[PDB]
């Protein structure tokens, strides 16, 4: 809990389902110096109960630090609350992969898929249930690292397309059901971030799912890749992968990346690599 005087929004990042996220400063107190933030502000007034909630919830979450999974750094109770974590420069993951359809390999996008399931298996370790995985909320700290952020704001503050069919049905949400939303998120990432889904509305969703209908195979996949995908949308939980099990698959698939996605011109910076470890 800051001071809400210490926090400036300087510029618009983009926007989700709960705020409008922000690159602000912060401008400690006695200091002229400003250190770049992100800033999400909520849209909708919350009481303080409820942000008493957010932060419980936070400070079990970042009790111990993992990696792949961001940490909410502070907050600002101001008329609606400014979540505020550390800067992304390089912004979703879903926006990554739409700026660079053209120049990202196979060794990139196979990476990308382990960190996600381990940033999701240490929420599951910790019996902690996101319920919003998507390549939205994957963010890019370097091309070469990823984290997701937003967790617990589905269940403290609807998407039809990423949720699983027992969370459209009855608003069951289980580690499982979040294994339903990587395969989305993979199916983004493979796609270089198509729509699931497109063109057909919401409420015809969970009809889709009952009669078999599932999302395509991406033209990149080998069906190796594409049946871990189908293996994440079955009906029975319990059937689906465990991200372990992802964590493990996936890993050994980078180890020899153009044997499980092929990518036009795949096999064309080694200092900007040196110089993003160093810094
Ligand atoms: C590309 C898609 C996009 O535009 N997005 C907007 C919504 C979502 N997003 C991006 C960012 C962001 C961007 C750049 N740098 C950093 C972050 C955020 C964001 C911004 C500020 C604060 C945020 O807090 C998320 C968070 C993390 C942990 C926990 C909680 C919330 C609540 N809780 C209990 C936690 O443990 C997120 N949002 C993509």
């Amino acid at each position: 809990i800051l001071k809400e005087t210490e926090f400036k929004k300087i510029k618009v990042l983009g926007s989700g389902a709960f705020g409008t996220v922000y690159k602000g400063l912060w401008i400690p107190e006695g200091e002229k110096v400003k250190i770049p933030v992100a800033i999400k502000e909520l849209r909708e007034a919350t009481s303080p109960k409820a942000n008493k909630e957010i932060l419980d919830e936070a400070y079990v979450m970042a009790s111990v630090d993992n990696p792949h999974v961001c940490r909410l750094l502070g907050i600002c109770l101001t008329s609606t609350v400014q979540l505020i974590t550390q800067l992304m420069p390089f912004g979703c993951l879903l926006d990554y992969v739409r700026e660079h359809k053209d120049n990202i390999g196979s060794q990139y996008l196979l990476n990308w898929c382990v960190q996600i399931a381990k940033g999701m298996n240490y929420l599951e370790d910790r019996r902690l249930v996101h319920r919003d995985l998507a390549a939205r909320n994957v963010l890019v700290k370097t091309p070469q690292h990823v984290k997701i952020t937003d967790f617990g704001l589905a269940k403290l503050l609807v998407p039809i397309k990423w949720m699983a069919l027992e969370s459209i049905l009855h608003r069951i949400y289980t580690h499982q059901s979040d294994v339903w939303s990587y395969g989305v998120t993979v199916w983004e990432l493979m796609t270089f971030g198509s729509k699931p889904y497109d063109g057909i509305p919401a409420s015809e969703i969970s009809s889709i799912l009952e009669k078999g209908e599932r999302l395509p195979q991406p033209p990149i996949c080998t069906i190796d890749v594409y049946m871990i995908m189908r293996k994440c949308w079955m009906i029975d939980a319990d059937s689906r992968p465990k991200f372990r099990e992802l964590i493990i698959e996936f890993s050994k698939m980078a180890r020899d990346p153009q044997r499980y996605l092929v990518i036009q011109g795949d096999e064309r910076s080694p200092t900007d690599s040196n110089f993003y470890r160093a810094l």
